[PDB]
């Protein structure tokens, strides 16, 4: 079936749910006022996530895996880009 | 194999581990004094979870997936019910 | 594909990413100065993780599953050992 990963922050809260479905990962977002589709859209068969809130900034790390390759995607306030993570 | 998801809160801590096994999700609970089987029992092949503790209240969201359908289950102090999440 | 689980703590942050790949779980670690391979290496086809930071101590629980058996692995400052979790 589809595979999901979830994270949340604050007291509203904000929630992010990532779904790997048919080799693509998409993102659904809640900030207290309805679910919406987030900016994150990248390939992957499996997803995990962690996040940490510091001051006014949310930092999110999404680990997207296809085959034996895992790509880290980073949100630090300015869109999603690949991070330095490697699996070694 | 079976697939799990875990969350924890406080300093004891309380831990919740959700296991999707043979199309059913069950819940094991630790509150500092032994593991026990929790109230959560719903269908699903895949599970993720997030939780947030505010004051005296734990809020838990469990995302249960079968095929391409994901159901959000909500704990807000008074049993588990379906939440408004949709995958779009 | 490979399956991952992630957790993080503090403001640096420290991040731990567990990967189940070909029946083995390994751990990659970030403490602010590059990724490295962690001490955790145990069998499993599926992994989840939760952690909680209290004072100067990180506590990590990794749930490693093969078939219908889930083993809890505990970090409490002094290496990884099996915890009391059972699935019942
Ligand atoms: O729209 C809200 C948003 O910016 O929140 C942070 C990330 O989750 C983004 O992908 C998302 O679009
Ligand atoms: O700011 C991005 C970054 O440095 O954040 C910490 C880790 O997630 C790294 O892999 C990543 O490149
Ligand atoms: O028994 C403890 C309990 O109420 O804690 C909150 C939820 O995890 C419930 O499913 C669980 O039964
Ligand atoms: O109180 C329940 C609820 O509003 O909590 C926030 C989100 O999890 C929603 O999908 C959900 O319906
Ligand atoms: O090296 C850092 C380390 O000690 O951090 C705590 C655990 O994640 C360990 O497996 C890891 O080796
Ligand atoms: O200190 C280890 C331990 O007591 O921590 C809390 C739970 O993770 C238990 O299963 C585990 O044996």
């Amino acid at each position: 079936s589809v595979q999901t990963a979830a994270t949340s922050w604050g007291t509203v809260p904000s929630i992010r749910v990532y779904t790997a479905n048919n080799g693509k990962i998409t993102e659904r977002c809640w900030d207290g006022k309805g679910w919406y589709t987030g900016a994150f859209n990248e390939p992957g068969d499996n997803v995990s996530v962690t996040s940490w809130l510091v001051g006014s900034a949310i930092h999110i790390r999404v680990y997207a895996s296809t085959g034996t390759t895992t790509t880290e995607w980073c949100w630090d306030g300015n869109g999603w880009t690949k991070g330095a993570y490697t699996a070694t």
